[PDB]
């Protein structure tokens, strides 16, 4: 660490500066590889920008970009270019976090499975690991360097590594040569923005002043409620972090207090609780208590992980999770922003970006009984000589769901005052926290104090507008220093409401009290207009910024206190623009509502919403009230059970006629896998042969020595995997899996054999992905997939040799579908043939009537253990130009039903792994763009019946959410290649 390398993004003790302007960085995490629809990135950025955020933080997943060692590819759906372009178009800056290690609940934690063949310890300066990362970092850091703000792009900060925070027993930590090598790779590729790290806790690793390996700005993370969503109402004792201001001053006082990841939801494992339950744990109450507690410590770089989670499509996730990565986030997996936590988070983002005094106020210790007579609340002050103070109030027991009545005694430029000055008590309801302010500037006006919280304010050309809110039935008070200027006659004017009271002191300080409710109060004091609303009303206000000009127009006039228009109403306001004498608004509506426009730019007289001009009513304050057309149609979707389903056997391996002469031989007598030394005479680890993704198969030939033989078989597929075994065409058994099992030891009898005859075992082993490697020195990502051990013995105990072949996805690291990437396909027959791709060769399938003996539908399934693949054309003709209509595939889970696993494919993209006996996921969203809403789609369902009685899908339906009338940019259909016969397939 030796200071800034450029003068665009700089920093000091208090904050980042961007173009010389101090700013609170309030960022949301988004992972581009979890939404492979380039035209929808702007949709996510619009929804994040509307929170009042200015930045997005993103990972890059190395395993998707260098599936074959030496061949970096980030094209098409893997290009970052549309992601950078969308950030520029939305006016969002970026924090780039490319790893190489990212964790992220992705397969391998970002490490490609070919790292299992690297002997040295991962995330150390073992040179085989270091050099294995060089090609990826040189490529990805050069792409991120071109997108730096110094070159007119959105990237302002770069994180090397990820939570490099501890190591296994006996491993050098911190390994400063290692850390510096990772920094040098990024510097050498042209990264000149500041480097920020993300220590897992305040451990000081990499902080400025620690010499070799130090970054520019020390950051750390926090997930104070953990990841088990079993008890969403339980906030345990000592869950609230209370030491971070002191920890910051102990570790890195010279740089801004930065929380590079702070909890925005939870991940959820197979057999977990579902993301609805995670969203109930990390809900709006969690945000108001925990996020304002971070403001109590003076956080000025603050990123919410996740803000939009997306989907672990195409096997990109790790075994510790399942297909969905909704994460319980503020923005759902299907991009809807209906959760209450979204609206609450908007209140907070909109408050910080008009409050520059928060940056320079000094956070002090938490107090009890100092700023209030009551001991039942804790108050943390942020103090300044003149530029305004902030007081974060919470229950003394942070978990409390009780209501507390209280008053405060706060320092102000007029002396210490017990507030309310006009009598009455303030209320703090259950799991709420508030920020009260003193000497808070509102343009040329000053709030001497306010108990009500600020949503926004702006100084328009002719009036200043301030929007204050409280929870319903809370009494609030604020005081405005003489707002009348010279004038002796000027008086307050009550514009709306009958609850607000007004008292003026001798020196013309105006003191207003009101009780928040559904009925807005509005008072005008000179050219200041204050709108006093309840929290639930404030949830529907929006503060789009007015564009500047040129390439960076979307970043507006400044990052703090930008020129804006205030809009009351709508499910989302995406943007405003001025076009001659017209204000043009892009908006989404999920329910009917009027739109009220507050702060009309000078000389504007026309209004348009989503490209349609409309009239409006004008209020006595000059606000516009408009009534755009909002038709929310009934949506009819095709019934899936009625499509024309085609079937193909996807376990032809077990038939007598099967030829496996094209399969790879599993003949490697040694392995470079140092984490799991071989127990078998040859390696049976998929990654040793280039297979890192999805289901594996093994074929073991032996000659029977005795009529009965005993097979011990140890398989490993990651958490919630399963494995099935046939002897020739005879089903032997399955390990049917459970959440807590990543491996299994199975013992089977192989009976009624003809001595001297050759037999072939077919062993199918699913993989739910590669493990993470979160503790440096413990090479956990190298846990192999396949067969860990076996023994075949004759009835007299003699050992019987087996010789082996194996496959994963066809071609392995020479994977066949460059467009959809290296992980999308596993090794099942129908995937190797490309039969999951659009327009499959129907002459290779069978069709027959449903509920008949020759049925070709997944609803009838199969009557024996095995694997079938089903495909059908699904035409859709939905009004996607005008409406955002989220679609999902729903499996019915039948309580008494034989176990099965299924794979869901949509236009060749795998968009679901369904595990009927483990769960929890039954509803699989797929985005518009992957689905074609005005065209033919191809759906695929693989059905793997685990038990001898077979299996079927009890029910499968397309589900739509309520249609949202939308002002988004149009979604382009992603053009995945259609089926083409594959040469050399097997
Ligand atoms: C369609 O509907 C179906 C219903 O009709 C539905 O099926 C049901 O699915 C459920 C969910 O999958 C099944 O429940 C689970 O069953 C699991 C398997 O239980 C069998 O095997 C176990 C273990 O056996 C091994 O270990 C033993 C040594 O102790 C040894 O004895 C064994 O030989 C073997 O080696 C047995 O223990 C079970 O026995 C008990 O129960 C049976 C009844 O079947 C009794 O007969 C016995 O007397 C005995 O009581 C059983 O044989 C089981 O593992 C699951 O346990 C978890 O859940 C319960 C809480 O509900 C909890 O008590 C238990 O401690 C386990 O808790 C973990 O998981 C929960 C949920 O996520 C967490 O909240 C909790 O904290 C624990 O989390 C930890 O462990 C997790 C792995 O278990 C791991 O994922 C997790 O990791 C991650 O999370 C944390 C955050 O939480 C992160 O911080 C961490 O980083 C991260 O890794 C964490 O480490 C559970 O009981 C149910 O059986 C099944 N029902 C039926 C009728 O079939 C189906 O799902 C549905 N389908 C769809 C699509 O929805
Ligand atoms: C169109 O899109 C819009 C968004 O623009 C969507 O609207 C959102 O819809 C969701 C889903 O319905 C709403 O979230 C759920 O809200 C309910 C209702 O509670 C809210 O509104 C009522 C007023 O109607 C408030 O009184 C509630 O606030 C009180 O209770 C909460 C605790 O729930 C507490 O935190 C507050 O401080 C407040 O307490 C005060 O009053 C109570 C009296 O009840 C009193 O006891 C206390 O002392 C205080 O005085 C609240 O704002 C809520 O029940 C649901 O929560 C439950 O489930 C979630 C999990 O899903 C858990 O996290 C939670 O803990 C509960 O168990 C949801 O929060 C959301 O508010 C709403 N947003 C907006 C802007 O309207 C539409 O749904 C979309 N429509 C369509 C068709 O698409
Ligand atoms: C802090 O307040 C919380 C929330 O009101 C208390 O939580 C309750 O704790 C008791 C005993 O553990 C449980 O029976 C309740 O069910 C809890 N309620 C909820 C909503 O979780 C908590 O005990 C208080 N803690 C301290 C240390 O005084
Ligand atoms: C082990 O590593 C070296 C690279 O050092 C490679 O040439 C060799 O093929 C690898 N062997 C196996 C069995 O993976
Ligand atoms: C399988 O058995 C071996 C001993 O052969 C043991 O080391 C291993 O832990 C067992 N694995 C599982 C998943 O039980
Ligand atoms: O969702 C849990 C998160 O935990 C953080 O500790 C980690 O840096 C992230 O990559 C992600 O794993």
């Amino acid at each position: 660490a030796k200071g800034p390398l450029q003068n665009i993004v700089t920093w000091d003790e208090h904050s980042l500066f961007v173009h010389g302007e101090r700013v609170v960085i309030f960022s949301g995490e988004v992972h581009p590889f979890r939404l492979p629809v380039p035209s929808l990135y702007l949709d996510v950025f619009h929804k994040i920008k509307a929170l009042g955020f200015n930045t997005v933080s993103f990972y890059v997943d190395w395993a998707l970009l260098e599936g074959k060692p030496g061949r970096f590819r980030a094209d098409g759906i893997f290009s970052l270019e549309p992601f950078f372009e969308a950030a520029t178009k939305a006016g969002i800056y970026l924090l780039a976090r490319p790893g190489p290690y990212i964790n992220a609940e992705v397969s391998g934690g970002g490490f490609p499975g070919w790292l299992q063949r690297v002997k040295g310890k991962l995330r150390t300066d073992a040179p085989d690991y270091l050099h294995a990362t060089d090609n990826y970092v040189a490529h990805i850091a050069s792409i991120i360097a071109k997108a730096q703000i110094t070159n007119g792009g959105p990237v302002i900060l770069y994180q090397p590594e990820n939570e490099y925070s501890g190591a296994a027993e006996g491993v050098l930590f911190p390994n400063k040569p290692y850390m510096q090598y990772v920094i040098d790779q990024a510097r050498n590729a042209g990264i000149i923005v500041p480097l920020i790290n993300n220590d897992a806790f305040p451990g000081g690793t990499g902080a400025p002043g620690t010499g070799l390996g130090s970054v520019d700005i020390y950051g750390h993370d926090g997930y104070p409620l953990g990841f088990d969503c079993a008890h969403p109402s339980a906030w345990p004792d000592n869950g609230l972090p209370t030491t971070w201001r002191q920890d910051h001053l102990n570790i890195s006082p010279s740089t801004p207090f930065s929380l590079v990841e702070f909890q925005g939801g939870a991940f959820d494992p197979f057999g977990g609780w579902g993301f609805e339950q995670c969203s109930a744990l990390v809900n709006h109450e969690f945000e108001r208590v925990f996020y304002k507690n971070n403001m109590a410590a003076g956080v000025t770089i603050f990123n919410i992980y996740m803000t939009f989670g997306g989907t672990n499509w195409g096997n990109l996730g790790h075994p510790g999770g399942y297909t969905s990565y909704d994460y319980g986030a503020s923005i759902r997996e299907d991009r809807r922003i209906d959760r209450e936590k979204y609206s609450e988070l908007k209140l907070q983002g909109q408050f910080l970006k008009v409050s520059p005094g928060y940056i320079t106020a000094t956070p002090e210790n938490a107090t009890q009984g100092v700023y209030s007579d009551s001991q039942n609340i804790v108050i943390t002050p942020l103090l300044a000589k003149e530029s305004g103070d902030f007081f974060v109030v919470r229950h003394a027991n942070y978990s409390s769901t009780d209501t507390a009545s209280y008053t405060v005694k706060l320092p102000t430029s007029a002396g210490d005052l017990t507030i309310p000055q006009l009598g009455g008590s303030l209320t703090l309801t259950g799991r709420d926290s508030k920020i009260h302010v003193t000497d808070y500037p509102v343009g040329k006006f000053t709030l001497l104090y306010s108990t009500a919280e600020i949503f926004t304010w702006n100084e328009f050309a002719e009036k200043t507008v301030l929007v204050l809110y409280g929870g319903a039935q809370e009494l609030h008070e604020f005081a405005v220093k003489n707002p009348f200027g010279s004038s002796k006659t000027a008086k307050a004017k009550k514009i709306e409401g009958s609850n607000v009271t007004i008292h003026t002191t001798s020196n013309l300080t105006v003191v207003l009290q009101w009780t928040a409710s559904s009925a807005r109060q509005v008072v005008q004091l000179g050219s200041l207009v204050i709108y006093m609303v309840d929290r639930n009303s404030a949830y529907n206000y929006w503060v789009p910024t007015l564009p500047g000009s040129g390439k960076q127009s979307a970043y507006g006039s400044s990052l703090m206190n930008p020129d804006s228009v205030i809009i009351n109403g709508g499910y989302l306001i995406r943007s405003v623009a001025i076009k001659g004498n017209a204000l043009s608004v892009q908006a989404d509506f999920n329910v009917t509502t009027p739109l009220e426009i507050i702060g009309i730019p000078k000389g504007i007289s026309k209004l348009a919403v989503n490209g349609k001009e409309l009239g409006y009513s004008v209020s006595e304050l000059g606000d516009w009230i408009a009534h755009p057309a909002i038709e929310i149609p009934h949506v009819q979707v095709p019934e899936l059970t009625k499509l024309k389903w085609y079937k193909v056997d996807s376990l032809p391996e077990i038939r007598s006629n099967y030829d496996d002469s094209r399969w790879p031989l599993a003949n490697l007598r040694t392995s470079n896998n140092t984490y799991a030394p071989l127990k078998t005479p040859v390696s049976l680890y998929g990654s040793d042969y280039g297979f890192h993704a999805g289901t594996l198969l093994f074929r073991g030939r032996f000659t029977a020595r005795t009529a009965r033989q005993q097979l011990f078989l140890s398989t490993q597929g990651g958490s919630a995997f399963a494995s099935s075994v046939w002897l020739n065409d005879r089903f032997i058994g399955s390990f049917t899996g459970f959440d807590a099992a990543s491996a299994a030891n199975s013992s089977y009898t192989l009976d009624r054999l003809v001595r001297g005859r050759r037999y072939i075992l077919t062993v199918v082993v699913d993989s739910t992905g590669l493990d993470e490697n979160w503790t440096t020195g413990d090479d956990s990502m190298k846990a192999p997939r396949g067969i860990l051990d076996y023994a075949l013995t004759s009835s007299s105990g003699a050992n019987v040799s087996i010789s082996w072949k194996l496959t994963g996805n066809l071609g392995g690291e020479d994977y066949r579908d460059v467009f959809r990437g290296p992980l999308n396909e596993g090794g099942l027959f129908f995937e190797r043939q490309g039969f999951h791709l659009p327009s499959p060769p129907l002459s290779d399938f069978t069709h027959g009537p449903s509920s008949s003996s020759s049925s070709s539908s997944p609803l009838d399934g199969i009557a024996h253990a095995g694997i079938a693949f089903y495909a059908a054309k699904l035409p859709l003709h939905l009004p996607a130009q005008e409406y955002d209509i989220p679609l999902s595939f729903v499996f019915d889970n039948a309580t008494a039903a034989a176990p099965y696993r299924a794979l869901l494919y949509v236009n060749g993209f795998q968009y679901g792994k369904y595990v009927s006996n483990i769960g929890p996921q039954t509803e699989f969203p797929v985005p518009e763009g992957i689905l074609d809403y005005n065209g033919d789609n191809w759906i695929g369902v693989a059905l793997w019946a685990l038990e001898s009685r077979g299996a079927k899908v009890p029910g499968l339906a397309l589900k739509s959410k309520s249609p949202i009338l939308t002002g988004r940019e149009r979604v382009e259909v992603v053009k995945g290649p259609h089926f083409k016969k594959r040469h050399g397939a097997y």
